């Protein structure tokens, strides 16, 4: 069936206040079939508050919106952002890892989620034994916000938790 509404929206920060809800979805229709669209105002002035939302159909075509930024509609660059599971961040926490799992375990599985600009592999301050979790940075929030709404993350045979950090 169709994925859960929530994960298909994405919040368009800094509108031009002469975007509309006809300008707004002209713009993202470009990359997949909008469900919605709507540009909030102020209930009495109807001026443009600055921000709306569009939705589409599918998740996928939410990755592509996300793939096409930086986005400049009405001549103005927007914030687009998946909507909340804002903490907006680029670093996550993966635990359960164990001892065994090693640096590239990591980048091959979170790659194909962004561009990785860090990896830190967590050690014992004493031992420097493998404490069991690692840090994953990326050069943008999208990857994070993809990552943390996963049921699931699999990474060397290993269930992880991931989460994010700071
Ligand atoms: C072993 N438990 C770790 C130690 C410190 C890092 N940590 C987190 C969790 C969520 C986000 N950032 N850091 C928990």
């Amino acid at each position: 069936p169709k994925e859960p509404e929530q994960l298909r929206k994405l919040f368009i920060g800094g509108l031009s206040f002469e975007t509309t809800d006809e300008s707004l979805r002209s713009h993202f229709e470009q990359w997949g079939t909008l469900t919605d669209c709507v540009v909030m105002r102020d209930p009495n002035t109807k001026r443009s508050r600055g921000f709306g939302f569009v939705t589409y159909a599918t998740v996928e075509e939410v990755d592509a919106a996300m793939n096409a930024r930086p986005h400049k509609v009405d001549g103005r660059v927007v914030e687009p952002k998946r909507a909340v599971s804002h903490l907006t961040v680029k670093k996550i926490f993966v635990g359960g890892i164990k001892e065994d799992t090693e640096e590239h375990h990591l980048r091959d599985y979170f790659e194909q989620y962004g561009k990785i600009e860090v990896i830190e592999i967590m050690t014992d301050r004493g031992s420097g034994k493998k404490r069991g979790f690692a840090f994953v940075t990326f050069d943008d929030h999208d990857s994070v916000d993809k990552i943390v709404i996963q049921k699931y993350h699999t990474v060397n045979g290993h269930n992880c938790e991931v989460r994010k950090a700071l």
